[PDB]
């Protein structure tokens, strides 16, 4: 009970790591090179958990949390920490796992950098009210979030208005979640709910969205979409002009998504001769931006109505010499007619369990550079040695600072021969 500490590191999640009697303590608030009276009410094995009761001292790369929620909402980790620090920690540790310098790091606004964001809604029986947030770090609780300096301007200056009008409606013990999404067409609102909506409830939200300018719709269950308001939704990124549905996956931070791509694409040094495959493509991200530069290009994706929105963006945009699959990344797919062309350049963006049996399958097609782009940067380390065991080196590599404050660490990575 109470003990006096330093922290050594700032690990990848936000907690100060420091050492007491030779074991590893993780301190949630702490900052590298901070002292601190702490209470420890958690002692295992190979490590131990500890909260601050009495910090003694500042780091000077210490700032003031913007958010008021910050230490209770899920959202956020290292708000207390400067943008600098942040970059310096990732970078260190996807160096050392890389055992390769950081030759850039990849950001842009660290508040207001948002454009999407899943309210949770829940309703407390016992005093009618309504809770709407984020959940609570370490529980399904919902933490009423009345502010989100993260978020883009547009939808955090909606959040007061969203909540009065929720909370206005017949139906708020039956609603599920709300989206805010924001785009260059428009800010959209889409409203999960689980029982039908009256028509005075309806009214409401139809008076409130047309107020706002928002468009807007319901999802009275996982597959039904109404469109109460609105045209096909589209956002501008690196020189096209890209729909999607509103239910559909679309990147977090738009200004880091288009300075990654732009990049990668400056890192491919696609040539007009060049035929390139994109794995793991989604809906195009980097397939149609790669399209207005190679002779030819493929993508492969798992989710066919991903595949069906490439193919419509890749029309829109007047790009004729892509092509998009539909595969299963988890077999071997060298196999495939479209492979024997062969490439000169692959982009790979997989999930966080990463491509392993696909690394084998890039290897045989001897591509001359090669960009991954990881989430998940232990096996990014793991995959890397298998290009590096076929004479690929890294060329490049980039911490990617896609979402600020949080423990997320994305990179990108360039070999070649
Ligand atoms: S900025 Fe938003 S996500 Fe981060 S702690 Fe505040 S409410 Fe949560
Ligand atoms: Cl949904
Ligand atoms: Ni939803
Ligand atoms: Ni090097």
């Amino acid at each position: 009970q109470i003990i006096t500490v330093s922290v050594n590191d700032l690990d990848s999640f936000g907690q100060g790591v420091a050492r007491h009697n030779g074991k590893t303590l993780f301190i949630p608030g702490l900052l590298p090179q901070e002292n601190a009276e702490v209470t420890v009410t958690e002692d295992k094995k190979q490590y131990a958990r500890a909260k601050v009761v009495r910090r003694l001292s500042d780091s000077p790369e210490r700032e003031t949390p913007r958010c008021p929620h910050f230490g209770v909402c899920g959202g956020c980790q290292q708000q207390h920490a400067s943008v600098d620090l942040q970059q310096r920690s990732k970078s260190a540790a996807l160096a050392r796992l890389m055992k390769h310098d950081v030759s850039e790091v990849i950001a842009d606004v660290p508040w207001g950098y948002r454009r999407r964001a899943r309210l949770s809604l829940n309703y407390l029986p016992k005093t009618q009210q309504l809770q709407m947030g984020f959940r609570k770090a370490g529980s399904s609780d919902i933490v009423d979030v009345k502010q989100c300096p993260i978020l883009a301007p547009q939808l955090e200056a909606l959040l007061p208005k969203v909540r009065a009008c929720l909370g206005s409606l017949q139906a708020m013990r039956h609603l599920g979640h709300v989206e805010l999404v924001q785009a260059t067409s428009g800010t959209l609102m889409i409203l999960r709910h689980t029982a039908p909506l009256s028509s005075a409830d309806r009214e409401k939200l139809e008076r409130f969205s047309h107020s706002e300018g928002l468009d807007l719709y319901l999802a009275p269950d996982s597959e039904i979409l109404e469109t109460v308001s609105g045209e096909m939704p589209w956002y501008d990124s690196n020189g096209l002009r890209l729909t999607f549905s509103p239910r559909d996956f679309i990147q977090v931070n738009a200004g880091v998504n288009q300075k990654m791509v732009a990049r990668a694409l400056e890192w491919l040094d696609v040539q007009p001769e060049d035929r390139v495959l994109d794995l793991f493509c989604g809906m195009g991200n980097f397939t149609l931006p790669l399209a207005t530069q190679a002779a030819s290009v493929v993508g492969v994706e798992g989710v066919p109505a991903l595949v069906e929105k490439g193919q419509q963006n890749a029309r829109l945009n007047g790009l004729q010499n892509v092509t998009f699959y539909h595969e299963n990344l988890e077999e071997d797919v060298t196999k495939q007619p479209w492979a024997k062309n062969g490439f000169d350049k692959v982009l790979l963006d997989p999930a966080r369990a990463g491509a392993a049996g696909v690394m084998q399958q890039i290897i045989k097609l001897e591509p001359i550079r090669i960009v991954y782009v990881s989430c998940n940067p232990a096996t990014l380390a793991r995959d890397s040695e298998a290009l590096l065991k076929a004479g690929y080196t890294i060329a490049r590599l980039a911490m990617l600072d896609m979402f600020p404050h949080t423990g997320h660490l994305e990179s990108m990575v360039l070999f070649s021969r």
